[PDB]
C-alpha cells in the first residue's frame, strides 16, 4: 500500500497538548510487516528532560494508521497518524491520564 511505502523513514514531531504545551521530537518508523511497523519516538519534554518511546504502527484505513507507544517510564499512549501530504501526516495521540497531543510529523 501507499502508507507502507511512505511511512518508513525519519520524521520531525511538532505537537501541542490541549493545555498549549508544545513539544517536538523525532519519529523513526521501521518496516516490519506489510501492515505493521515499528516506531521509535525520541526528544525532550517541555521541561527539557529526554524521553524515549517504542511501539507499533498498524494500518487502519488506506489513509490512516494506529500508533501505540510505550515510553521508558512505562507511560503508554495511543493515537492515529493520517496522511496529509507527500511530506506530512497529522499526529493525534492521547496518554493514559487523558492528556491529548495534536500536531504533525514532517519528513526529515
Amino acid at each position: 500500500s501507499a502508507l507502507a511505502q511512505q511511512l518508513p523513514g525519519t520524521w520531525k514531531m511538532d505537537v501541542t497538548s490541549e493545555d498549549g504545551v508544545r513539544t517536538t521530537g523525532q519519529m523513526h518508523i521501521q518496516p516490519k510487516t506489510p501492515t505493521t511497523m515499528d516506531v521509535t519516538l525520541t526528544g525532550t519534554h517541555a521541561d527539557g528532560k529526554p524521553f524515549t518511546g517504542q511501539g507499533k504502527i498498524t494500518v487502519k484505513t488506506p489513509t490512516t494508521v494506529d500508533i501505540t507507544v510505550t515510553y521508558e517510564d512505562g507511560s503508554t499512549a495511543t493515537g492515529q497518524l493520517t496522511v496529509d501530504s507527500p511530506t506530512q501526516f497529522k499526529f493525534d495521540m492521547t496518554a493514559s491520564d487523558g492528556t491529548r497531543f495534536t500536531g504533525t510529523v514532517q519528513r526529515q
